[PDB]
């Protein structure tokens, strides 16, 4: 049987953990609220949040359209 088991499922609201990587909150990458939105798995890792912002190409929320919190120090690269 060169086939494994897997289907469509979603982790219940038993424990609050990252929604992007789905891992335990670390001291440096603790589950923090990027916006007002609360309840659901809206708790992403301070770092992870970035990776998502890059891919999704979005800085603020999708609904509340609130700017996420990303430790910024230097302007760095930008669109231009
Ligand atoms: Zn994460
Ligand atoms: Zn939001």
């Amino acid at each position: 049987g060169s086939s494994g088991s897997s289907g469509t499922s979603i982790t219940p609201s038993s424990q609050d953990i990252c929604r992007i990587c789905h891992c335990e909150g670390d001291d440096e990458s603790p589950l923090i609220t990027p916006c007002h939105c609360t309840g659901s798995l809206h708790f992403v890792h301070q770092a992870c949040l970035q990776q998502w912002i890059k891919s999704s190409d979005t800085r603020c929320c999708e609904l509340c359209k609130y700017e996420f919190i990303m430790e910024t120090k230097l302007s760095g690269p930008s669109s231009g």
